[PDB]
């Protein structure tokens, strides 16, 4: 039985910044020299015959090898040991995914667990809801190195809208006799959208008569989420309130649009829809007209018989006026038809036609009035 040196514990696993006791002993009856050699710290100490104890506090190093040495009978007697540290995955961070992610396009997922060690004992897993997307074990990494990073790129889908993404960090110390420490990051909700480059189809009449209700409709296709989409449809600068329903992935905006006049002779119909960070618009110009139908009025209601009269129309100097088939003569006016009253002319209808062209389209309206002859 020769002389020996013994320190306890031989190998010790202690949390980073923690503390532990080392008492180094020997069988030498009267050692001339003894002490503990390490790089870390001292808090308090307990010694005596054949053994000394040191309190190593605040351990900031991944791996250290404390050596306790003794001297008896002018010989060097030493003992070596091992102290390693770990760090819980207390801080786990997930990157701030884009506000709106296009459906059918890839996006990055990166879980970040800084400071956690040892790296080889870290198992990182990306989670969508309760489902595991990917599992990456870092086993085979240097024991000295800490921290872990897991990056994976997945495909944005339809269901991915309103779905939670997180990352689970597992530090497995179990084979070392300590245990398993796992902590999950903050779940992040994703919002996905798909907006077709196609322009919305707008159904509108070319001409709009004042005081008449002409229905208009603005629709599109392939919009998700459909309910999330906001739609504006109006007449010129005058706001409207379209009834909006949802047929499939398509929205249907339908309402009746009246005319005022107001202003002026022509305008545009504006329909635009903002979904997420993108928006589409279709503008169909529409000419607006007012039709002042000519008057059938007479110079005088009676006029017996034999006295001439002057008949007027007044389409408003726009349309070409024809009163009972006469191309008046002269234009820009309710131009006159001069007729001497006759008994045979009793109750004769005057046909007044007004031909007005707007935006290249011709419109006419007709009626008749009579005159009594005494
Ligand atoms: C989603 O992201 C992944 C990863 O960035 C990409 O998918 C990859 O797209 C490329 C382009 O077609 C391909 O990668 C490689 O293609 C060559 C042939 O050109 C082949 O020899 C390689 O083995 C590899 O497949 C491939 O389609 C695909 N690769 C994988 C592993 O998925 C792309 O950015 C996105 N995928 C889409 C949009 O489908
Ligand atoms: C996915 O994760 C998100 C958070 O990133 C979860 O949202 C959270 O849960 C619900 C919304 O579904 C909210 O519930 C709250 O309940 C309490 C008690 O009833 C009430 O006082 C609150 O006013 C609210 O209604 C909660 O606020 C919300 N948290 C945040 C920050 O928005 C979502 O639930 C997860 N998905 C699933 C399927 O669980
Ligand atoms: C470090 O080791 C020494 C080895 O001597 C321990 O001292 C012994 O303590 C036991 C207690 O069960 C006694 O029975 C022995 O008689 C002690 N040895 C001697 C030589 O007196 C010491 O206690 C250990 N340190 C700690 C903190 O336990
Ligand atoms: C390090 O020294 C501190 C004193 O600065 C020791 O603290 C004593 O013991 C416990 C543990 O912190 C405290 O609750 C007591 O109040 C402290 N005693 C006194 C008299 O102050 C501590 O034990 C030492 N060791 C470690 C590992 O911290
Ligand atoms: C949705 O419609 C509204 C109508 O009020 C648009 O508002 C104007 O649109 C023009 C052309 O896009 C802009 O130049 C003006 O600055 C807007 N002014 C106001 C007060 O909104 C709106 O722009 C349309 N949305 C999109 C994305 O075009
Ligand atoms: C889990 O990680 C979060 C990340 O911020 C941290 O705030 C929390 O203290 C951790 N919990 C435990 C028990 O480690
Ligand atoms: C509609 O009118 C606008 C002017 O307001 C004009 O720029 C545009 O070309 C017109 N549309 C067509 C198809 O001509
Ligand atoms: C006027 O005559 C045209 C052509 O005969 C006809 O289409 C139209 O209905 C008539 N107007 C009225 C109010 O009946």
């Amino acid at each position: 039985e020769p002389f020996w040196a013994d320190l306890q514990p031989r190998v010790a696993f202690v949390e980073r910044g923690g503390s532990l006791w080392l008492n180094c002993s020997t069988n030498c009856p009267r050692p001339e020299r003894g002490g503990l050699e390490t790089s870390l710290r001292r808090n308090g100490t307990q010694r005596g015959l054949r053994w000394l104890a040191r309190q190593l506090v605040d351990i900031r190093e991944p791996e250290t090898q404390p050596v306790c040495f003794f001297r008896c009978a002018r010989r060097t007697l030493q003992a070596r040991g091992l102290i390693r540290t770990f760090q819980r995955p207390d801080r786990v961070e997930l990157m701030p995914l884009p506000p709106w992610q296009p459906v059918g396009e890839n996006f990055t997922l990166s879980c970040r667990v800084p400071g956690a060690g040892p790296r080889a004992s870290l198992t990182l897993t990306l989670l969508r809801g309760a489902q595991e997307l990917i599992r990456r074990s870092f086993a085979g990494e240097p024991p000295r190195a800490r921290g872990a990073v897991l990056t994976a790129t997945v495909l944005a889908r339809r269901e991915d809208h309103g779905a939670n993404f997180s990352c689970r960090a597992e530090l497995d110390l179990r084979p070392h006799g300590l245990g398993l420490f796992e902590n999950s990051s903050a779940p992040r909700e994703l919002r996905t959208f798909s907006l077709s480059p196609d322009a919305p189809r707008l159904a509108a009449p070319r001409l709009l008569e004042v005081g008449s209700e002409r229905p208009v409709s603005c629709t599109l296709d392939g919009l998700f989420p459909a309910s999330e989409a906001r739609v504006y449809l109006a007449l010129g600068d005058q706001n409207l309130s379209p009834d909006v329903t949802l047929e499939g992935d398509a929205f249907v905006a339908t309402a009746t649009a009246t005319a005022s006049a107001e202003q002026e002779g022509a305008r545009q119909l504006v329909c635009n829809v903002t979904l997420g960070g993108e928006n589409r618009e279709t503008r169909e110009n529409v000419t607006i007209y007012s039709f002042p139908a000519p008057l059938l009025t007479l110079s005088e209601p009676s006029v017996s018989e034999g006295q001439m009269v002057t008949v007027t129309c007044a389409a408003g100097a726009q349309a070409l006026v024809t009163l009972e088939g006469v191309p008046a003569a002269v234009p820009g006016q309710p131009a006159q038809l001069q007729l001497n009253a006759t008994e045979n002319d009793d109750r004769r209808s005057f046909f007044c036609d007004a031909t007005l062209d707007v935006d290249g389209e011709t419109l006419i309206k007709n009626r008749s009035a009579e005159l009594r002859v005494l």
